[PDB]
């Protein structure tokens, strides 16, 4: 028993295609012993869905509790890097240089951060970035935590957490398409099926107890049917998106507990069927109050640029030389 | 630069830590040498007359190089370091000391030098480096140019050698003296009412230009004739009041892209006499986190003597539902 004993158990019987193990138990889900497992190479163990994992299921000794071999709950860092260097000090291209900083940003992660109950610090990685040339003068960054959400429709039973604290309104997802039942025409073309607009999930400033709503919109006046319950969110209090289509009526569908660090929603709370949504997986961005981001239970801060390039933009800036004369 | 600076840097290496020459495009004919005491900030007028009197040593009859103290750019740093409770042995008061040293060691080595530059990203890695227990830091900077005369910018202008943001330029506050009597038996029979005032900049125009406007007044004590009339824009930062004061006026102007700042209080009929200061400090947010020096400007951390330009917030961590 004991998660620690189990972590080993697997750092042996598998200690081949596995880099790390976190055996934690969830207080919401009794009798279930959860086993986080980093593939040591990629991201998901049997993304093929357990052709390998299921194998770990197939390891049994004692107890009335049952294993649930999962892939680690990944925290991502959407970094907007802005390194600046000296035109002259540089001998190879900006292209070769990028491939030089991300070689470092990786060295940091995989040595200090990509570990269980281990953490990430922006200041500490920007030291690694700075440390890629004779110049390279300095560097800026703007990060957000990312949680990848399977089934956009609704969060888990027990909500999703970051293992970190975010700021008011900080929480927002990427946009996805909502197929309004309605139909419209332009450019000599026809019905064009059903009108679609870009819609998304955002949080609101916390109330006097640490608790804002999780709202979704915009909409039409519209494509969502209003009840005694279902009513457009009452007031400004968050981040609205570009109505290049003019729209705006958002609806409440959950809440963030900022202090408790839990976020729940369920689109079924209004009456939209997942059919009315193109997507399956979405991204949930928030920006921390943390100058240090903590991983934790089954959570793991990882940097996989190749397979997750989207989570890193590098904007370089070249600089004129100074005094060359003496 | 070094052609004559170096020498000097030999006969005086025991004081001066930074020497460079330059001309002023404009003050044609004049060559100045900025020098920073290793021992602080401003060389003393005796230290300065000695050093000037080696100019005779090396024979030159023409008026020959003015020695002078460097044009300092200061970084008002608002630092935040979060550290691990377990791994920190001594006092918080100690830790600060330990890092406020690191900052200086970075400044002395990589920054306090002519045309070398300050990189917030670097000094933070110095901060990180100060203890084995300093998990991670963050930081917010401002630029401080310390103005010799508040009343009017130099003939030419004042510049940061760096890009600031909109409304960003703002001096501190200085007492303006209206001229009215207060009639208060508390302190006799007459105090001469004097309310604070500052000089801020407004938003870039179509074309890159802002207006350098000057803090709140009470209608009467500034005379307006058509031309010189209250500024109206709300495109700047107004200040905390307790008084009925909301009349700001326009002098000079900021050329944001060419960073030049000229103003002249005279543009409103207010003699120096009217203000009880002679020196001020101009702040402003950089655009970037890498800031630069140029002709005779020097960036410097002199913290036991400019302590007002650093503040440290620590955040002790354990494990852990919370660090703000």
């Amino acid at each position: 028993v004991t998660a620690t004993d189990y972590d080993t158990f697997v750092s042996e019987r598998f200690g081949s295609i596995i880099q790390a193990v976190q055996t934690f138990t969830d207080s919401t889900k009794p009798g279930y012993a959860f086993i986080a497992a980093k593939p040591k190479s990629g991201l998901y163990l049997t993304t093929v869905q357990r052709e390998d994992i299921k194998n770990y299921l197939k390891d049994y000794n004692l107890a009335p509790i049952t294993p649930s071999i999962i892939s680690p709950n990944y925290l991502f860092i959407k970094t907007n890097l802005k390194v600046t260097y000296a035109l002259n000090k540089l001998q190879e291209s900006e292209q070769w240089l990028e491939g030089q900083i991300i070689d470092k940003i990786d060295r940091y992660y995989t040595e200090d951060v990509e570990i269980f109950n281990s953490s990430f610090a922006k200041s500490k990685m920007l030291t690694y970035v700075d440390d890629a040339d004779h110049s390279v003068i300095g560097s800026s960054a703007t990060i957000q935590m990312v949680r990848e959400v399977q089934n956009f429709y609704k969060t888990p039973e027990a909500g999703i957490k970051y293992n970190n604290q975010i700021k008011d309104r900080s929480m927002e997802s990427n946009t996805f398409s909502f197929n309004s039942g309605r139909k419209v025409v332009n450019p000599d073309t026809g019905l064009e099926e059903d009108v679609l607009y870009d819609v998304r999930i955002v949080s609101t400033d916390r109330d006097s107890k640490g608790i804002g709503k999780v709202i979704i919109g915009p909409f039409a006046s519209g494509d969502v049917t209003e009840n005694e319950n279902i009513q457009p969110y009452t007031g400004n209090d968050f981040n609205k998106l570009a109505n290049s289509d003019g729209r705006d009526k958002y609806y409440v569908i959950g809440e963030i507990n900022y202090p408790a660090d839990v976020i729940y929603w369920n689109i079924a709370k209004i009456n939209l069927t997942s059919e009315k949504f193109e997507v399956q997986t979405i991204e949930l961005y928030s920006d921390p109050t943390d100058d240090v981001i903590f991983t934790r239970d089954g959570s793991l801060i990882v940097f996989e640029n190749d397979l997750r390039p989207q989570y890193l933009t590098i904007d370089l800036e070249p600089i004129s030389q100074l005094e060359h004369h003496h």
